[PDB]
This record gives structure tokens, C-alpha cells and sequence, in this order.
């Protein structure tokens, strides 16, 4: 498990700087590596479907720093069964807007990257609204992020920005729910559609390394390593 995840990234690594070369250096990352040889993801976020059905329209997207961006913006009431780490939970979901997510109580690192992931993802209004700094980053590879990948990477790595933003609610008071606030704690308040219950939700190719559907909808790739 710890030797095998090292060992997947390390030949995509190198591959990207594509398929042709990763393939021959072999005879998230290991789930790519099978697909060359013979669920949704979004980073470390895990998704597969509920009920619903999206559809993706360009707009011209103003965000908090001031510059407009042209995002792949998904249209439909849906819902997902999501997973970030150890951390499930159920996320509900319309144009822009994240209606409920329901989770349940894992370490803090995986509790808060679900709900950044999951905040991100469905692209409400307050997250776009909550970017101040510069977004355009080059990965390791030195490409360009997708706008939705700058997002992802910009508030994993400031949280607070995003939460402030966010707002806050009175917490649910029944017997299984409580509310979580900004330090990841059980809280009187919570995060605007965000609640944690105690009952245990269930459990569950392209040249650059994108793996492909029948359809055409790509479920993962390089970025989500
Ligand atoms: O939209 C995209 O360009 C891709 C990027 C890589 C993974 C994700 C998220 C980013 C997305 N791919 C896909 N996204 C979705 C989807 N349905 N509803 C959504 N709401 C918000 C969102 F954000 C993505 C979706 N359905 C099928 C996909 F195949």
C-alpha cells in the first residue's frame, strides 16, 4: 500500500514531462496505471453518483479577485456519495450552489479537504466569490491548471478565506446530527449546509493519462494525483 501508491506516482511523474512513456517504464495514480496496461475523481475527492443528472455549459465566471474566467459550469439537481481519505458523506448539489453536505467524523485533514473539495466542486457563487489572490498556477509537469483545479488548489491551501465567506448556521438538533465549525470541532453552529451524523454512511485512455468513458466524460487523470 505505501510502497505501491510511491511507486504509481513516481512513473506518472516523469511520463507527463505521454502514455507511450509510462507504458514502457512500467514493463489515484496506480488506478491509471492498470487502465494502460488493461468512479469519479476530483483530487482526493471520490464521487459517484446518486440521483440526478448534470450538464456542463462555458460561462464567464467573475470571481472574487476581480478577473473573469471561463468555466465549464454544471447545470441539474444532483446528489453524490463523495469520499475524500478516510471521510465519507453525501453531497447535494444544483447549478452553483451546495444545498447539503452530510458527513461523517474522520481525522481533520480528510473532514476538511471533503468539504473544501466538495465546496469547490459545486461551484456556488460564495466559493468564486471567496478567491483574493492569484489563481493561475503552473503544475509540476508546467502546465496550466484548469480554472476548477486552481480553485481546488488555492483553497485547500487557504481554508479560512473560504469559510469566512462561506457563513455559518444553527446546527441540526436531531439525536444522530451535529454541526462542525471552522476548526473542524462539534459546534452549536456550522457551516452553511454542512452537517456530521454519527450514523455511519455506507461504503461505495487518453495520451495525457486521462482515463475516458463510453460516452466521453473523463473520471480521472494527472491532476488528481
Ligand atoms: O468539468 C470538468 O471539466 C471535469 C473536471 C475533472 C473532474 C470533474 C471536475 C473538473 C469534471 N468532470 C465531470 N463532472 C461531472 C459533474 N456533474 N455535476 C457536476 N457539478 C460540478 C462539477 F464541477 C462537475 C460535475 N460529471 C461528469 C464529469 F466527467
Amino acid at each position: 500500500s505505501q510502497s505501491m501508491i510511491v511507486a504509481c506516482r513516481k512513473i506518472i511523474r516523469r511520463s507527463i514531462v505521454p502514455l507511450e512513456l509510462a507504458v514502457e517504464i512500467a514493463n489515484v495514480a496506480c488506478d491509471i496505471i492498470r487502465a494502460a496496461l488493461g468512479r469519479q475523481r476530483f483530487g482526493r475527492l471520490e464521487l459517484k453518483r446518486i440521483s440526478g443528472r448534470g450538464f456542463k455549459n462555458d460561462e464567464e465566471i467573475l470571481i472574487g479577485n476581480g478577473t473573469i474566467q471561463k468555466i465549464g459550469i454544471w447545470d441539474g439537481e444532483e446528489e453524490f456519495h463523495v469520499r475524500c481519505g478516510e471521510c465519507r458523506g453525501i453531497l447535494k448539489k444544483s447549478k452553483m450552489k451546495l444545498e447539503k453536505l452530510l458527513i461523517n467524523s474522520a481525522k481533520k485533514e480528510d473532514m476538511r479537504d471533503l468539504i473544501i473539495l466538495c465546496m469547490v466542486f459545486s461551484q456556488d457563487t460564495r466559493m468564486f466569490q471567496g478567491v483574493r489572490g492569484e489563481i493561475n498556477f503552473l503544475n509540476r509537469a508546467g502546465q496550466l491548471l484548469s480554472p476548477m483545479y486552481q480553485l481546488q488548489r488555492y483553497f485547500l491551501n487557504r481554508s479560512n478565506d473560504l469559510f469566512d465567506q462561506w457563513g455559518y448556521e444553527e446546527s441540526p438538533k436531531a439525536s444522530e446530527l451535529h454541526g462542525i465549525n471552522e476548526s473542524m470541532n462539534a459546534s452549536d453552529y456550522t457551516l452553511k449546509g454542512v452537517v456530521v451524523t454519527r450514523n455511519v454512511i455506507d461504503d461505495f485512455i487518453t495520451k495525457n493519462l486521462s482515463l475516458i468513458k463510453r460516452t466521453g466524460e473523463v473520471i480521472m487523470g494527472a491532476n488528481d494525483v
